């Protein structure tokens, strides 16, 4: 098997079924004690929470699922109606984080979507009945979140204050991402400084929230 496929079983036989706390700490014990991977994981994840809580978006897109940690995560906190979408490009990790969705009892908030950002950014509006987002959380290849930006915008799916905020600004880093945003009257920038993943590694989170016209 995978890793993957050893996180999502870990989870299935050491976290308690429509419990999303009891599978966040499952996972994270996993990667923590037996094999690295790399979700957001709980240092950055409490940034994220309480970023969730500030803003209690009705509608969250996520570039990247991988295993669902972070999916799970962000729909354990969404009020009652509110929904996320989540793009995932690798189809064997599409359908373990529909597995890790189900098994936590979040598949009614979440929709998992199979494809590339790219592709599936342009039909949000016409075939997924989207007006615009509420918060982008981008943590797919780091090379595509300032493509993926510039094309949320360009697609009409942003809004005076739109939230995005992207994992990983310092490692592996998103350079021309992180300029971007920091050089655009367009943004509102904020760093949050923290670690990577299950490591004793500096790492970051940048929420920018979206100004323009
Ligand atoms: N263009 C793209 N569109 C959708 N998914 C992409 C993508 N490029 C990479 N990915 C996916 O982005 C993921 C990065 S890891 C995501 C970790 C997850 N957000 C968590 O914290 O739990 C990988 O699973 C990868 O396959
Ligand atoms: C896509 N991705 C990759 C890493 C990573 C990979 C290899 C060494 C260090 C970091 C961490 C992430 O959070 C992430 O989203
Ligand atoms: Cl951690
Ligand atoms: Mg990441």
């Amino acid at each position: 098997d995978t890793k993957e496929q050893r996180i999502l079983r870990y989870v299935q036989q050491n976290a308690k079924p429509g419990d999303p706390q009891s599978v966040l700490e499952a996972i994270d014990t996993y990667c923590t004690q037996k094999e690295w991977a790399m979700n957001v994981g709980d240092a950055k994840g409490q940034i994220m929470d309480a970023v969730i809580r500030e803003y209690s978006p009705s509608l969250v897109l996520e570039l990247g699922a991988y295993c669902g940690y972070s999916a799970v995560r962000m729909a354990r906190l969404l009020q009652p109606g509110a929904r996320l979408l989540t793009m995932e490009i690798n189809p064997d990790c599409a359908a373990i984080t529909q597995q890790m969705l189900n098994f936590a009892g979040l598949q009614d908030k979440v929709t998992i979507l199979n494809g590339a950002s790219q592709d599936l950014i342009p039909q949000l509006k016409k075939k997924y009945d989207v007006d615009t987002l509420d918060m982008v959380f981008l943590d797919h290849w780091k090379d595509r979140y300032l493509p993926d930006t510039l094309l949320l915008e360009k697609c009409g799916l942003l809004r005076k204050g739109t939230v995005l905020l992207a994992d990983n600004v310092i490692v592996p880093g998103t350079p021309d991402f992180l300029a971007y945003v920091r050089g655009s009257s367009s943004f509102e920038c904020t760093h949050y400084s923290s670690y990577l993943e299950y490591m004793k590694v500096v790492d970051g989170l940048e929420k920018a929230i979206y100004q323009g016209p």
